[PDB]
């Protein structure tokens, strides 16, 4: 199953990513944490994504399609994959389309998770990330056992620079720019399902798992 999880900062992608792929055990690859990886690692490509993301901007296109074109070429890719983040444009969906075409591959669905901004801006206000694993917490919807530590691990939780007010505008701003290209480019592939993520995280899986459990 070949599956792209789209939706605005703070819509909930990677908590669905951690329960879609405990179920299907298809690889979770997301342009954040690649370009995070990238930032970790030092390299000229790392630093130079850093200061667009630090301020809530997209990473240009070219750039970020060699790397997913890179990744999704890999062994693991080929029995299906969980597309995180990516694309965010329709240059991005294009190349994508190209690059599976040429895989001998095609998408199965195209997930619109779907939240009020409002409720992106208390989402993303209140999140707490794991520095080692990456796993999301919220402060209110979604706490730690305890505070300040990851369940998992027992991890350093830290808050994303980019989840600063002034920059989460930004972010809803560059990026609903770029919402209704990416919708019509997909509704016309017959691919793209919209997901009510406005619910308890369970019942939000609930929808997405009744469409995946079918293919
Ligand atoms: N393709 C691309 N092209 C160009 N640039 C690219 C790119 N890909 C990445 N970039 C660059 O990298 C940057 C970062 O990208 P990326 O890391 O992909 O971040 P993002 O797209 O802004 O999304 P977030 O991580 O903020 O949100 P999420 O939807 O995964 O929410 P979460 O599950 O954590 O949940 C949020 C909060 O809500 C809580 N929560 C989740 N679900 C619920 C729920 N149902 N109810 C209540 N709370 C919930 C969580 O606990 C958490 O606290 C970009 O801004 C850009 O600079
Ligand atoms: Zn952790």
């Amino acid at each position: 199953m070949n599956i792209v999880l789209m939706g605005l900062p703070g819509a909930g992608k990677g908590t669905q990513a951690e329960q879609i792929i405990e179920k299907y055990e298809i690889p979770h690859i997301s342009t954040g944490d690649m370009f995070r990886a990238a930032i970790k690692n030092g390299t000229e490509l790392g630093l130079k994504a850093k200061s667009f993301m630090d301020q809530g901007n997209l990473v240009p296109d070219e750039v970020t399609i060699g790397i997913v074109h890179e990744r999704l070429s890999k062994d693991d890719c080929q029995k299906g994959f969980l597309l995180d983040g990516f694309p965010r444009t329709v240059a991005q969906a294009d190349a994508l389309d190209s690059l599976l075409t040429d895989l001998g591959k095609k998408l199965d669905y195209v997930l619109n998770i779907k939240v009020e901004q409002e409720e992106l801006m208390k989402r993303l206000t209140g999140r707490w990330i794991c520095k080692t694993c990456g796993a999301t917490y919220h402060t209110i919807f979604n706490p730690p056992a305890v505070e300040g530590i990851c369940d998992k691990d027992g991890g350093e939780l830290y808050q994303r620079i980019d989840d600063k007010p002034e920059t989460v505008k930004n972010r809803l701003d560059v990026n609903m720019k770029q919402t209704q290209p990416l919708l019509d480019f997909y509704s016309q592939k017959g691919v793209l399902k919209d997901i009510d993520g406005q619910q308890d995280i369970k019942k939000v899986f609930v929808d997405i798992n009744d469409l995946l459990g079918g293919l």
